[PDB]
């Protein structure tokens, strides 16, 4: 008897991570007549003052990608 | 008896890492009339000011990939 | 008896990382009219003024690829 | 009697035109198994055949701007 | 009497055009497996097969900028 | 009687046109099993095929920009 064995398997797979700031920020602050003012203030401690400003602050630890294949033909 | 073996997989796979600060940023901070005076203030410890500016922080400790294949034939 | 053996895997697969600031940064502060103008302050400790700066900071202690292929054929 | 005159408008203006394709296309055609066959076909006339092909065609004959400024101080 | 007469018009005006193919394209085809198979065809006239190809078009005969500006002073 | 006359008019203005392919073309074509195949075909007229091409075609006779600027101070 004839024997003939055909190991072919195909892997067209796709793993993929899109992982932090994915979507797109428009930010216009201002545009008509802003006014910000102070006059007597007195501060003992610490200020922060933000007008407009923008901060996109990021962080990935994750989002990694692990793909284990394992391919076999073991004849008598 | 006669044995043909033929052990040809295909893999044409992706494995994919895209992490961070992905989207646009569009910062246009101002463009009309914009007054940010200050008189007569008194600071005792620290001061941050931001008028208009952009930070963009990204950390990747992440992101990574990995990718194990074995192939093995083994015949009597 | 005839024996035939093709051991031809074939790769074509694809291991990749885009890791940090991906997105475009279209930052544009002022455009119309802005004053940031102060008269008589005082600051006993640290100052950061920022107007219309631009920080882009970016940390990639991963994003690393590992790509480990064994192929084996034993015969009798 | 004396006479001062001060002259000094502001154009800060913006006038724009963003005409034709403006988005993003995305076309990923095939992805799964695609088979597209023709056993015995008989054509007398003109034939166009398109399999996952993408044609963009954009005609912009408009989009054009006119700005017409006359500043005008006569004296006496 | 005296006179003091000022011209100082300030112009920081933006006329701007943007035509054409303004997005962009991101085009993928094939990806999975495709098949396209002909077997006994017969054409009389004129054939186009396109398979994942990509035409882009682009005619721009406007978005052209036209400004005017006519400053004038004339005294006595 | 004294006269002072100060024409200084400010032009920083912008009059600009892009026209034509502005976007990024990103053409991928194939990348899993593409089989494109054609027997026993008979072409009595002209065929074209395509197979994963890019045609990018660019026709600007627009675009131009005209600035016209006339500045005049007439005394007496």
């Amino acid at each position: 008897g004839s024997v003939q064995i055909v190991y072919k398997p195909v892997d067209l797979s796709k793993v993929t991570s899109k992982c932090g700031s994915l979507g797109n920020i428009h930010h216009k602050p201002g545009g008509g007549q802003v006014e910000v003012k102070s006059e007597k203030l007195d501060f003992k401690d610490r200020v922060q003052s933000k007008i407009g400003s923008l901060d996109n602050i990021t962080h990935v630890p994750g989002g990694g990608n692990k793909k284990i294949e394992t391919h076999k033909l073991t004849f008598r």
